[PDB]
């Protein structure tokens, strides 16, 4: 009864899962945060914040390592899953790890500094803690490599694309795929002729236009940036007015890249909360700014989501998903209202069921489009394809 | 017999012409350029390089003066209409200059101080020079001062909004105002309950969600820069990836506001030409480089055009404006089979037609959505304010 290790190793963290490979059912979690400080903790399914201080990401990883022993589960791993923020235009697929990958990954990994270089702390540490272990990288990216130029290129010097890599990659290519996959079972339609948007809500927010099983547009871009407003990331920003900002205010870029990373967003507008649940009840006890923080997230995912609809030949569904897609009813009644034009009618019954009744249909009959909810699951993902390549002959 | 004297007093330039009160037909057209410069000229018809050099603006203006009079259409002058690049939230329609007007346009000057600082330069001039003479104050940003803030709010902190002003004005305003008045028109639509998108391409490029005669949303943000990418204009452009290439190329906001508004878009792409005729012969010819400069182009138009759909209850008509709009048959035709999902079928033999044809539908029966051309007319909306001022008592 074999299993596979999933690791998502951010910079913070190192956010893990333990999935049955017969069933893809997770039967351990856990997140040992606090990295690089001294303060430095492991929690496994959130039951003993445990000893680790003042440890590295190779400690961490054998903490987890002794841990998963401890529960006779070491000599049942037989595939270990890395999730890679970035792949660069190197990576079009998940792939069996080897030096190759490694050397390559190190090469694309300054188009995201922060999060490849700790991906790639996970990497080393679980192939030394776990040698005989086939490993598999899965890139947060490599989903929207089947992009046009004409969709990814930004309107800059050629040269800052050619030489420097400057381009639209876009991110939670795993949960679009997914989340795309699961979409043709649910609505009954043929991978080869349909055209989806992806509604991805959560920490981050992207959407994606799947044509023909294929990501032809998304709308983050170089960095998980563009696009949506965010919780504590502004979204689509008139360089004009960050450029006016920083001669009025006196700030660098530097500066500025935090307000916009870190200061902005829901959090931004409101002054209160990124998080859409305190808004939501904000709103509701009366608060002014929380309602507008809401109305332009809600307003902005409307614009992009009709946008993507244009790199489509036909419409045949709308997916919500992510923390936000999956449980924000309001949210998704909002943006669907504001798709009226697009022909959407909603059932608000349908809309109105929690979380936990699954992958679900909201939209009405008369619907021209259909709308549906679908909970992403990454690691899921990761494991499919951990367990395919785990038939493979290097 | 009177006529209105319109007014372009650019930050190089001032483009002037002369309407008929009675038939707002052009009875003279001209060009101040090199202003600023040792080597100044004014041209009128463009029929003679006139001796003005090292010459200011009120010179300026008092050459095109003395010219008018020549013709004997000085005496004739009861109306003096000025164009504004900027207008803050503080002019929502035309309105008739006086001191107060002046003053306002000096406090929101600070918005768009290359074009507002000469635009006060014309007025201070032309009342000087025509002071018995009405004058009026027309504002590129005044139409969309109808959008709501979820439509015009950024994702920032509430106090670079509330201090500072930082937030979507949108331009093109008189074009996209004039061109959706004559769209009632031609679409026969009611204004009251209508949806137009126009698309407005040319040296500047802008889309504008117009609802109910209300402009709901718009392309470019507080700055032109934002939206569509234009001749030498980059366009939407991920926030994190300027950041990305100042710390790589070792550039500031100076350098990277120039490269973004004047060596980037079409120009930057192709590194070939902004001019579309250029490029379209350049792709003829096989330039893959000029190829993908339109192909980038006209994508991020249709992905704006349907965006902006998003803030329509329905989608009535989409009308193509401007140099670009009204003359480019392969970019009306590429960016319209960019929107099938929106329904549009269109007309190749009535898109094949030359902009002589003035305002014509372009798009088939079958249908969904209406398509049309309808050549814009700036000077004649701001004639048509003027006209309507001059009824009123101060």
């Amino acid at each position: 009864f074999p299993v596979v290790l999933v690791i998502n190793c951010g910079s913070s963290s190192i956010k893990f899962s333990v999935l049955d490979v017969a069933t893809c059912d997770v039967l351990m979690a856990g997140i040992a945060d606090g990295m690089n400080t001294e303060n430095a903790f492991l929690s496994i399914n959130g039951d003993k914040p445990i000893n680790l201080a003042h440890s590295n990401y190779e400690d961490a990883l054998k903490a987890i390592a002794f841990e998963l022993e401890k529960r006779d589960l070491t000599d049942s791993v037989a595939l270990i899953g890395h999730r890679i923020a970035h792949g660069g235009e190197l990576f079009t697929q998940s792939v069996i790890i080897t030096d190759e990958i490694i050397d390559n990954i190190r090469r694309v990994s300054p188009l995201a500094p922060l999060h490849n270089y700790a991906n790639l702390s996970g990497i080393d540490a679980a192939r030394h803690l776990f040698p005989a272990v086939r490993q598999v990288a899965v890139f947060d990216t490599s989903f929207h490599q089947t992009l046009a130029p004409e969709a990814y290129l930004y309107g800059l010097p050629w040269e800052y694309f050619s030489s420097l890599g400057v381009r639209r990659y876009g991110f939670h290519g795993t949960s679009h795929r997914y989340v795309s996959r699961r979409a043709y079972e649910l609505l009954d339609l043929d991978e080869k002729d349909s055209g989806l948007i992806v509604a991805h809500l959560g920490n981050g927010a992207s959407i994606c236009a799947v044509r023909n099983g294929q990501s032809v547009d998304t709308s983050m871009g170089m960095t998980p940036l563009e696009g949506l407003m965010m919780g504590t990331r502004s979204g689509d920003v008139d360089f004009g007015a960050m450029a006016w900002i920083a001669k009025e205010t006196g700030q660098t870029l530097s500066d500025l890249e935090r307000v916009v990373n870190k200061e902005s967003g829901l959090l931004g507008i409101s002054g209160l909360s990124s998080d859409l649940r305190v808004l939501e009840k904000a709103w509701h006890e009366g608060h002014e700014r929380a309602r507008l923080a809401i109305k332009t997230f809600v307003h902005r995912i409307a614009r992009h989501i009709a946008g993507h609809a244009a790199s489509l030949h036909r419409l045949d569904g709308i997916i919500f998903t992510g923390g936000i897609g999956e449980n924000s009813v309001l949210i998704r009644q909002l943006v669907i209202e504001h798709l009226g034009v697009l022909g959407l009618t909603l059932d608000v019954e349908m809309n109105k069921q929690p979380n936990s009744h699954g992958e679900r249909i909201i939209s009405a009959n008369p619907s021209q489009v259909i709308c549906a909810v679908i909970p992403t699951n990454e690691e899921k993902m990761i494991a499919l394809d951990a367990i395919h390549l785990g038939n493979v002959k290097a």
